[PDB]
């Protein structure tokens, strides 16, 4: 699961991510965060819908 | 591979995201489209980027 060498806040770059309302139904979302980084401000820009 | 009972057509609707210069690093654009059907004007409305 979740070890104590985790960081806190790099695993709530994800949980950020889902109450954003970003969900994936073939789990590309963990697949892009692997490739783009969990950079937030990077993915949403991928899409460009940032406010609506 | 390719059976021939597979419609010509639905398999190009792939090979146009390609020529569209559509891309996967993750292999989720393989994903979308069984997800999101081979909706290309769908696909595009998706990200927004459908102008440029």
């Amino acid at each position: 699961g979740s070890p104590p060498e985790a960081d806190p806040r790099l695993i709530e770059s994800l949980s950020q991510m889902l109450s954003m309302g970003f969900s994936d139904e073939g789990g590309w979302l963990t697949r892009l965060l692997q490739t783009k980084n969990y950079d937030i401000g990077a993915a949403l820009d991928t899409i460009q819908y940032s406010k609506h």
